[PDB]
């Protein structure tokens, strides 16, 4: 199922290019590209990606920012596109395909705070998402979250599935072969990883005893819902889709639809390693367990 | 799997009969009947229906109305029944079977506002729902919704699945063959369609640039949950199950359980065509994409 | 898939041992043990259990209680452990394995009110949960629920799945063979049952006409989400995860993630039998229907 023009193609990852161009305007450039990713040990997936990552690179903007987004398509044969769930846009004008070896620029506002999925909008969308063209954009609320002052440390986690390679029958009728977490960096020194079964087990996220941790999370699917849970704690506060108004307290587990996001906050009271799972345990067994290592210093 | 007495049977659809009989009392009559529906192009399903539609015809009542419901059973051999999720009733007295060629009348109050599933209660209920005996009843809140004055246009959407014809093994162990949206008319001129893979793509719902749209939605299943999302917008306000108290804001995607409902509202800011999906993309690929065409005038 | 050391093993159920040892401290002792349970008529599952029940015995504590938990492992060969979702603990110190024929004691606080899953934490956790090592701990809120004074009668229900016996491939890739409810006693005279397809149909929970019923519910999975619904009523009030702050009203159906809990309350207005389902009807057909028998006296 590897089309002829993708055989042997492995386009090196490139950094996200993003810069502020006004008090409420930002530029973002990504590149659709075909990149080999090791999704499980010994298992390479020649992913359809933004910038050579799957999920793609994290985007963070402020509520009220207009995004002037450029997609460069490095794929030699397949068109690609971008749909940000954060934005108000005309899908048939603003989320349209960019042909191989071309670029397109689209402009649209991010009016709403939260933790939004982004993904390719090219038909069949299932094929583009399943092959790796998904990611998260965070829109920071102008008025913050009411618990901001309580948070000591924060990370981003994303859940996705992987199927048999570029197999539309499997994508629409089969169980996922792997379900995985990745983490995308918010600040210098944070890990930045791809959706695989092992990295966040072997290189756990780090925290310090007694801290309140915030996670910005999204389940990008393509197909499954997520029962998000941190072992050994309870979520003090949850904001559904990251909108400050959608405020729950004391949740053991947060139900995320496909493309669903949340801001979750919890306290780690003792040193140790804390697993992070989807509690749909078939998916956890197939890769969807990350680890948080809590030490007396917060360093390894 | 087409029982002998249903071979060749295709009972013409009939309109819903409903009339108000007091300030807080309504009469409703439906007919259980066997009707061929084209669920995908070239694919006829000899559905078990209310009134020859699947999902069945929309019912709208006011909070506090008592419903005097009559079911006429036109099926030559299978008993059928009605369960409205809106009502407080004794299931073993009020949701009981009506035999072939008979009628039954049942009375019960709709005390609670919202967007409720209805379906046959005859065992096996899975068989009756999967074969098409599902629908929505809307109960309008006595005090409205706090965002009523902001809404410019409204429609009803229903999600359902279709399986291999009358195949209980597939119904309980197989993936859906199709997942579909339909729209049921609230006002004269609104579309009224059945659950199929194509009608709401080829004949999109219509709206005008700048409008706030309300959708009354329910995922009737039988089996799947729904990750309901409108491309190119964000839900300004969501009322879970259509109860005004269950008020979320700024949701990208609304998680609906099987039988779950919602009132969702969103703004369309630019001309274009806006897909409406379940973001469980295996289901979207198998039919569950509707379209909203937004024009400068709101007409086609 | 019955390991040699479990052949012929059927360890008799034993009562939960629990006692208060201070105003905010309790002792609890359980025993990991291998016990034959009839999950469907004629179908024995040699379950991995706490105390010979699956789901395990109900635990009820007060918000702010510290639990001094002892696990005795009667399994001749497999290690087992305990993870309470109620507690703040170090998973790698406090949820660790107890070897065959050994005991371990762990201490941790239940700081948060609600209806929490508990289960074994031994890897693979999917295997331990699927084989029966799941249950519920209720933590009573110090300030109650705002609707406490309206409730006439209460019960606990738990949803779980059963798969092919000890079959890891089926656990992670197959549909459940059975999906079931059980009820765990809160007060003397309440039923106390295991997850099976039939007991709560043949011996329904009892209530009286006009009562407001509270159910403490949790869907322990391992793998499925639940669309929890009581036929013939609407939930007056719902508290997600049993936290009083997470308060919804007038819900027809409550979406529970895997491990998700709730307190749900509803009124039964007429005599009759009221089914209780997950509205994912493939699961209901495979066992997940319980009954509530409502009589003029509340007795049978
Ligand atoms: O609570 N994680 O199994
Ligand atoms: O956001 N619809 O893929
Ligand atoms: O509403 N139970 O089918
Ligand atoms: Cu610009
Ligand atoms: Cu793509
Ligand atoms: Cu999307
Ligand atoms: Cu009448
Ligand atoms: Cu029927
Ligand atoms: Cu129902
Ligand atoms: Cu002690
Ligand atoms: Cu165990
Ligand atoms: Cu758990």
């Amino acid at each position: 199922n590897v089309i002829a023009a993708h055989k042997g193609v492995n386009q090196a990852p490139v950094p996200l290019k993003m810069e502020r161009v006004g008090p409420h305007d930002v530029h973002i450039e990504m590149t659709a590209q075909i990149t080999d990713i090791e999704i499980d040990k010994g298992k390479i997936y020649k992913a359809w990606t933004f910038n050579g990552q799957a999920p793609g690179p994290l985007v963070v903007v402020n509520e009220g920012d207009t995004i002037h987004f450029t997609l460069k398509n490095m794929d030699p044969v397949v068109p690609h596109s971008m749909d940000f769930h954060a934005v108000h846009a005309s899908p048939s004008k603003d989320f349209i395909d960019v042909m191989p070896n071309k670029s397109g620029t689209f402009t649209y506002p991010a009016n709403k705070p939260g933790v939004f999925m982004y993904h390719a909008g090219t038909k069949p969308v299932l094929q583009h998402i399943a092959n790796g063209m998904h990611g998260v954009i965070i829109v920071k609320p102008k008025n913050g979250y009411p618990t901001d002052k309580e948070v000591d440390r924060e990370y981003v986690l994303i859940q996705n599935e992987w199927y048999k390679y570029n197999d539309m029958n499997d994508f629409q009728n089969g169980v996922p072969s792997y379900v995985v977490f990745s983490s995308k960096a918010l600040k210098p020194g944070d890990p930045n990883t791809n959706g695989d079964t092992f990295t966040l087990k072997e290189k756990p996220l780090l925290a310090k005893v007694g801290e309140k941790i915030r996670l910005y999370i999204n389940n990008v699917g393509p197909n499954e819902v997520s029962s998000f849970h941190v072992v050994g704690t309870v979520f003090d506060d949850v904001y559904l889709d990251g909108n400050p108004n959608n405020h729950l307290q004391g949740m053991q587990t947060v139900m995320l639809p496909a493309s669903g996001g949340a801001v979750v906050e919890f306290t780690v009271t003792r040193p140790g390693t804390y697993p992070i799972v989807t509690h749909q345990f078939n998916h956890a067994q197939k890769g969807a367990v990350a680890m948080l290592k809590v030490t007396e210093t917060g360093e390894d």
